[PDB]
């Protein structure tokens, strides 16, 4: 899967030197596919794993969300573990809330992408996405 | 309304991911329909309103031809809006100009569609659809 | 939500000078009511915060629970996070088991809430409670 | 592997007299089971190899599905090579999609097996298998 | 919730692609793990729903015990409905009777799950099962 | 009788579901007690009848400690028979060892009940218990 921007149309969440960021013509395009697997901590939720780097996963660490190879502790697969729900900004979209920070949602800031409280009317479209299959 | 790709026949307009393509064998079939209603920004032309999201519009951005909910402005009307004009392969048939940009037409190529510049034999092919009524 | 005793039904728990007890004719009525949280140490427990004092949860302390303004270590989250689990003195109840301490649980003693071994039949409908959504 | 249906439990995809069908109480056992092995015409999709006569594959011819002996053409191998995809009626079970005719399926009809587009829930239904390692 | 075999102690009831059996050592483990729910037909017997599929139950076609998504039809609520009463070969264990075939019971035979008529000693001990709460 | 673990004071041998493990605050209380008889297979050894369920003896199946109806039969009788030591890890208690596996004992492994060989430190002091009279 790749995933859209619902408020900067175009543009896809992808790993740059191992930082997870959104732009517009990716390139390599593969930067933005991720193998969905069930959580690494919670298998109704989704993990996002690297397509060009098998076995390395998306995850926060100081809540910024990164690309790293995966490691056997609880604290990695929580860190890469998110549920995925109804759009903040859209229901018809989706949103995806990070498993041991509940109340802390993906988005772009800056085009960087965190996990960050979602309080205001930008906040919710900066957590709104949308899925694609690839 | 369905619209038929003219020299894809039995492609069908469709929503996939709220992004604009053409496919035969629509599934579901209701990404393929669509409420035809005066245009937003010219009554004489007509905008494309989803039957799955109601309220939501075919509109061109970056000159891509995407789904989107409606947005109070001149600007997502204007985008929104389309003229019906006979078909650039084929008078029995329609194409579609965009009502801001008027040497651009809905178009697919590699089954998504655009607004572009209208200007081979295969460009007006591309651009030339049939219009069914459900 | 609130929590009324299964023994002593129309005592629902409630804080007072930001200790834990068992009261009738709750005033005011939001010492008694709960945002019910996931659980601070472990997202499939539960945690509860204050309606009054956001950011304060019950927690237990030398075996008394009292409510607490959050703090950021291991030993808070966990001294604040509780499993619901059937109730003791009754199936259809529920009963909250200690995530650090797990042979403990909340119980009112002289109406002021401890977490406890539970061993005898006073002792489980001492830690019976209902669950009541406002 | 064997084949079940997902709307005929206990009837598995098997080969007759070199010809595909779905029955229960498949005599001799060995006509349901396969090798599969990687598409004859592109490694990455699957062909059925027969356990029973090795060199013989499930292939198409007509639309029906049949089993034919190894022919060195890239029609032949097209014609015996499938796509696996998540079940149309189920999601956890498996449907397979032709090669050189990405819009038909097998499914089973009247008991024989067929590539054919799918339109109805019994279609759906009808080309949809529970894979069995054996 | 898992369900272990009293005449093949180590045995558990378990879902192996969709269909019902007992297997020792399961893997995954979760295979052998429900949620029993109020009876779909009648909220004084028990569904089984599958912990891995949720959503999908435990029910008998055939009169062999499958795992199926769940139908909004009296049938499928019906297939998927038991009463636990005494265990036939041992009072201080359980057995499931079928809510709409109330002389057939769940047994295995040959570790495969059925529902059948309770004759001989060997049909007792085979639908006599112990519940382990996880 | 009851028989206390030594490493683990106050966990108790009991039977849940029919299975032997190690737990403190046994509830039902009498889930720990049992009564001492001469060994089924020999009465100089003992054998542990269940005082919750008369005639149902702690036998180990498979290596793994459970409760079973008493069986007519001399392996029913061997397995069930256990002859009382010196405790491994302690002269003062007592250890468990099997009758017709006379290299294996009793010993808790993340508190279930096993008989097995006794080599390590930590297996001595797994295999070492506290009888208790009732
Ligand atoms: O994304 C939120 C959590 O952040 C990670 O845990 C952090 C940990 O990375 C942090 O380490 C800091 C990094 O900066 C150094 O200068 C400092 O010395 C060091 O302590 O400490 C706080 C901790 O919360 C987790 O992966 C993730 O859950
Ligand atoms: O990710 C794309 C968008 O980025 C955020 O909005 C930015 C906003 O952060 C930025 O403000 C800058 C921040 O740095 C300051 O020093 C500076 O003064 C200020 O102008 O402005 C651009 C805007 O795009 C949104 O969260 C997100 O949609
Ligand atoms: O489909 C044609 C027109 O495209 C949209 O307008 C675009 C607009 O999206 C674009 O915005 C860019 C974003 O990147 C920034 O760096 C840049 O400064 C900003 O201008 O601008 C170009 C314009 O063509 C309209 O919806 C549609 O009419
Ligand atoms: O929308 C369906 C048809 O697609 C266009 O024609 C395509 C054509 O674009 C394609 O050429 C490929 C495109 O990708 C490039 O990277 C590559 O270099 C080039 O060889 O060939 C297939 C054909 O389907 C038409 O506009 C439209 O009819
Ligand atoms: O409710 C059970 C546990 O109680 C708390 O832990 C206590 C801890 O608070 C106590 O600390 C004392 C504080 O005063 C100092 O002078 C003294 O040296 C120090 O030991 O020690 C006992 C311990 O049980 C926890 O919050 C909770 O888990
Ligand atoms: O939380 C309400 C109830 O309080 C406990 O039961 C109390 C009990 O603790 C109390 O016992 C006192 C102890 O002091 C002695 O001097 C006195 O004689 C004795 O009566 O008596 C009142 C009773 O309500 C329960 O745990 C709980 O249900
Ligand atoms: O299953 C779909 C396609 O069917 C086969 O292709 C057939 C082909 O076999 C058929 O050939 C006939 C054979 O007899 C000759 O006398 C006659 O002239 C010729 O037409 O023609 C139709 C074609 O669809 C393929 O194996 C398979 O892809
Ligand atoms: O492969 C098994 C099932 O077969 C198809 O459904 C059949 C259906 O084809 C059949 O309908 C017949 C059609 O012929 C008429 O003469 C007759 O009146 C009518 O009954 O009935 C049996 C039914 O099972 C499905 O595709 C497939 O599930
Ligand atoms: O487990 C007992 C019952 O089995 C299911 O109902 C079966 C049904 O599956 C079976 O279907 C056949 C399919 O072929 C058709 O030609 C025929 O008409 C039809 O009867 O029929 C018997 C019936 O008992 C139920 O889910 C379950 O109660
Ligand atoms: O589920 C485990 C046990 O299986 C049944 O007992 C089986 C018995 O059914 C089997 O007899 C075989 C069955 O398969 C036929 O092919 C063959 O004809 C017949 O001899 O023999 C093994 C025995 O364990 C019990 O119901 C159940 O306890
Ligand atoms: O606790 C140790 C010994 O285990 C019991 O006997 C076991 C026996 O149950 C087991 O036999 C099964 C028979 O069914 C087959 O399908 C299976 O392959 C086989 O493993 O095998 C081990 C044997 O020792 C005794 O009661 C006890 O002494
Ligand atoms: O019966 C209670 C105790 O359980 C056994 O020891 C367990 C041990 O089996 C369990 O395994 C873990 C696996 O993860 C490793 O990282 C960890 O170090 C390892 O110990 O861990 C808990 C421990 O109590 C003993 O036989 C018995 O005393
Ligand atoms: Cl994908
Ligand atoms: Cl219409
Ligand atoms: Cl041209
Ligand atoms: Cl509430
Ligand atoms: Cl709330
Ligand atoms: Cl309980
Ligand atoms: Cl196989
Ligand atoms: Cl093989
Ligand atoms: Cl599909
Ligand atoms: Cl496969
Ligand atoms: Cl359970
Ligand atoms: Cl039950
Ligand atoms: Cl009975
Ligand atoms: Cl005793
Ligand atoms: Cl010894």
């Amino acid at each position: 899967m790749k995933f859209e921007s619902s408020n900067y149309r175009g543009y896809y969440i992808r790993v740059k030197s191992f930082s997870g960021r959104i732009d517009p013509y990716v390139n390599p395009v593969e930067d933005s596919m991720f193998k969905i697997v069930p959580g690494l901590a919670d298998p109704s939720c989704i993990s996002f794993e690297s397509k060009t780097y098998p076995g390395y996963y998306l995850k926060h660490e100081n809540f910024r969300v990164i690309l790293k190879k995966y490691e056997d502790t609880d604290l990695f697969r929580e860190d890469a573990t998110f549920r995925v729900v109804p759009g903040w900004a859209d229901e018809n979209m989706i949103s995806f809330q990070s498993y041991n920070y509940p109340y802390r949602y993906i988005r772009h800031r800056d085009f960087e992408l965190y996990i960050e409280n979602i309080k205001t009317d930008l906040d919710r479209k900066d957590a709104t996405f949308i899925g694609i299959k690839v």
